[PDB]
């Protein structure tokens, strides 16, 4: 119960606290930045568009599409069977990604990565679909969850590699004709690369699809945003607002129908300057010392599942140069990210009337970090501290979005859907209910996050894929 | 458009408006009825003002990892009667097979001295004709164990035993009252060959809706989120919690100490919410509540709470409102047929005026009146009309609200945990069905004593099904 360990533990919490002015203040920068990016080319947000203007209905049936998700470490492609009435049949197969793509010194060219993932396409047609897989007329979603200067639906250059990736001459190139042409030369020409999407938009697609009927009567998904290891978001732009976009591209559109584009935000890069957003020590050193991009996507590095246990990790080593908390032989020394956000989930919630047992085990299994009750009720306190600020930060961009597209108060009993995925808004404990205090902090208010609904949506890099390449042409 | 109309309109809306303050009258008057109605009846001292409260020796909410062999359920409502056999295969996963026949009209008139007998050979049948549809190999093998839900406040004496205190929905068999009916359905079903299935269990829709969700519950929502009110707003309303064995004073003490004793700390209370304040001391009352209860009601007097709550009388609300403006000349029923056709106008009716579009001139609103009672409507009338019918629901959202924020206070369920979440499973036509219900009662909810911060942990989640995996649960646990 060491007091200057107590009282050092508690003015490292308190550098954690958003207030509701921090929150006004970074909604109110958040929308912004959200139109410096909308104009053409800053301190603005991305702002990528989409070209995504149909939001689908749930009863489109009666076609089976492909589609393809390049992730960090496994590479899925799968079959999806629109069924109509809100369900589909998936068959997928995944296959990890060759570490060479991640280390710098092979040689690796984006022809060793888009032929290997036209291998892999070709392995999952002759799988699963043998009897057709040179006839039929295959139309393909690209999910590429990576920083994209998108220019149509079909086209779009890598602007950066993000998540380890090292192949350098993809960069300024168009990821859709890479694939395709590896597709062409494996005998697959018949698999059309009709779409470029991102796992966000495909999680509003998916919630769109599976959104029951009578569900989307007064509900309607108007967000797709992701909280797992990475962070970004998409929402339905208007035309009119979307100036970056060629002015004769918008009218083609309008007169089409069509009233609003799907922008992937990119809000992970949000204020990178930190002219507002909060900044420790821990959040220093995380970025310059152990980020595979140092200085890209700062939000992100704030609020990802990927360093929460990276800033607890940082805090007990601070701690111990002060010589208030004896490590006593552990293995959290020169061992980044050794401390999982995962391990965090067993602290959170950890009950004092237990003797933080949770808490006790979590830290021997992940580091041998052995520890008395009274370290581990302030070590708790920690965690807390640092999940709070997390889940804060996280409802930023969601209360930006709904305010500036003016989307709560549209009818009488209108209820908003976000549409949401990730390892740590899906299963970080109160990490959603948190989210939903900041909400109604925010200007929104507790009037408005009663009508906000932050729902789970999966299968964003499939189903939603597949409904972008619905509408596009073979 | 008729400004007298009009103002006439508005003023009767203004008549069903919930105050922040009223709800809090309302949630404190609540509890003190919970804590009158805990208590012993020594005499009516007062304690004739206190909810039934009625002990249903359900002590044990299920994990979610409960499974075994095909359990049986019978449910009688106030309309139909079901029959299902439920297989609880653990994960919080079930497999089910249900028969749902209505009710036959022979039990509803009250000119051929209906028994007991008539009632319970009825379903002893039903159940021989479910079982030999979905079960013939095994009918007659099997010792099967089946769970009584029985939606009518019954005297509980155990899990197995209680007697019925007064029939309340639609319908009246005099001979029944006073009687276990547990008791009177297995008399029944031995007679037509099926002694083998034994009735372990007599449980209320509130009670299995809460059982229910306890099993549906993740084991991950289970670390931050406990269910802990089971809730019907359907045609009626009802509601159950589980209270600590401490604090339920009317259980004979000595079975107090044998349940703590045995490792149980609560026991669930069906409170019978529907006949709350029925001295109507604090609950709104309009001319149009009055007239229905004592002219339109089986039951007049009784359930006066459910009665401004309920989805059989919100569309008779609206009715007898428009009677009201045509007496007093400034509607015009035209070629309608509301007047002499009670509850002619449904609260499925209102579902579809309650969000209907006035950019289309509410046209899902003149189709509904005109298939409901051939009601010719003009645009300015349906306009009105919605205000009526979205002044009369928000009005039932509002009084839904709080039985559910009395219980939640009284039991201190919010300020248990970092990150507590509590969940009210309901189920009913109302909160399921009525387009914005239940984003009305979360409105009422921030506005009662636990305030805006309480609601953000409150989750009203739909739960089908109580009425047999609850049902079935207490079979399982239950010896044959």
């Amino acid at each position: 119960s060491d007091p200057k360990l107590t009282k050092a533990v508690d003015s490292i919490c308190d550098q954690f606290i958003v207030t509701k002015s921090k929150i006004s203040q970074l909604t109110e920068y958040f929308i912004d930045c959200m139109e410096k990016g909308l104009e053409p080319c800053n301190k603005g947000l991305p702002m990528i568009p989409t070209f995504v203007t149909d939001k689908p209905s749930g009863q489109e049936h009666g076609v089976t599409m492909l589609a393809a998700d390049l992730g960090g470490t496994n590479f899925r492609v799968c079959s999806v069977e629109l069924l109509g009435n809100h369900e589909f049949k998936i068959e997928q197969e995944k296959s990890k990604i060759p570490t060479f793509f991640f280390q710098d010194d092979h040689h690796v060219t984006s022809k060793d990565l888009f032929q290997h993932m036209a291998l892999i396409t070709h392995q999952f047609l002759t799988k699963h679909h043998k009897d057709v897989i040179q006839d039929y007329k295959w139309k393909m979603g690209f999910t590429f969850s990576y920083p994209v200067d998108q220019t149509s639906l079909s086209s779009g250059k890598l602007i950066r590699w993000t998540k380890g990736f090292k192949i350098g001459d993809t960069v300024g190139q168009d990821v859709v004709q890479l694939f395709q042409q590896e597709l062409n030369d494996i005998g697959l020409s018949n698999v059309h690369v009709v779409a470029l999407t991102n796992d966000t938009t495909g999680t509003l697609l998916a919630r769109c699809y599976a959104s029951s009927d009578a569900a989307r009567a007064i509900n309607e998904p108007v967000i797709g945003c992701i909280f797992g290891t990475g962070t970004n978001g998409c929402y339905m732009e208007k035309l009119e607002n979307i100036h970056k976009l060629d002015p004769a591209s918008r009218e083609e559109l309008l007169s089409q129908g069509k009233t609003h584009m799907c922008i992937n935000t990119e809000w992970g890069s949000f204020d990178n300057e930190l002219n507002h957003l909060p900044t420790t020590s821990y959040d220093i050193k995380i970025d310059q010392q152990f980020s595979t991009n140092p200085g890209f996507h700062l939000f992100e590095k704030r609020v990802s599942g990927l360093y929460l246990g990276e800033i607890l990790r940082n805090i007990l080593l601070d701690l111990e140069k002060q010589e208030l908390f004896d490590l006593k032989e552990s293995v959290l020394k020169n061992n980044p990210f050794i401390l999982t956000t995962e391990t965090l989930s067993h602290i959170e919630i950890d009950t004092v009337e237990n003797d933080l047992q949770d808490t006790r085990d979590a830290l021997l299994k992940a580091a041998d970090l052995e520890t008395t009750f009274e370290e581990r009720v302030l070590i708790q306190k920690l965690v807390r501290a640092i999940s709070r600020r997390a889940a804060f930060l996280a409802a930023v961009p969601i209360a930006a979005i709904l305010i500036k597209t003016n989307a709560l108060n549209q009818s009488y009993h209108c209820q908003v859907e976000v549409g949401c995925d990730g390892s740590v808004v899906e299963h970080y404990p109160g990490f959603r209910s948190m989210m939903r205090h900041a909400l109604a902090l925010s200007p929104i208010g507790p009037e408005g996050e009663r009508d906000v609904h932050l729902r789970i949506s999966k299968d964003g890099s499939g189903v939603g894929a597949a409904l972008c390449a619905l509408h596009a042409n073979y």
